[PDB]
């Protein structure tokens, strides 16, 4: 299996997907965001390619993880440059799913339902995680404040 395209330039990868830097390059992906439980936050530029790892604790907090903003800035900084972005979850998928849905809500002004549905359309195995769901509804309320 390979990473799915949620939107032009926006890709979502699961733990089992072929994260082959050559496959990625072909698809015209110069950015890569690894979302994974408890890894040190780190980033580096490989000339063309950009790489970043940000933690997303799947703990009960209603807390975003302050990395949602960075994750979005990173995805945004890519999409703006009109080039591929891969949001990858190295363990499972819930975390990268909650990240791209959060992105879709803020930058494409989609509601949770529409955003989540868009992702379910391209990734049917995914299932909701109540904790993350609670955090995204929280996130949407801020956005709603306007």
């Amino acid at each position: 299996s390979f990473p799915v395209q949620i939107l032009p330039n926006l890709y979502l990868g699961s733990a089992r997907d072929s994260a082959n830097l050559e496959s990625l390059a072909k698809l015209g992906i110069r950015y890569i965001l690894n979302v994974t439980p408890n890894l040190p936050n780190f980033f580096e530029k490989n000339g063309d390619f950009h790489y970043k790892q940000i933690p997303i604790s799947d703990h009960w907090s209603q807390n975003l993880s302050r990395f949602f903003p960075e994750a979005i800035e990173f995805i945004d900084e890519a999409l703006s440059q009109n080039c591929g972005v891969l949001v990858h979850c190295l363990a499972g998928v819930s975390r990268s799913v909650t990240v791209t849905v959060a992105y879709l809500m803020q930058k494409l002004h989609l509601s949770l339902n529409d955003a989540y549905d868009l992702v379910k359309r391209k990734k049917s195995n995914i299932s909701p995680n109540f904790n993350f769901m609670g955090q995204l509804l929280d996130f949407e309320r801020s956005l709603r404040l306007e």
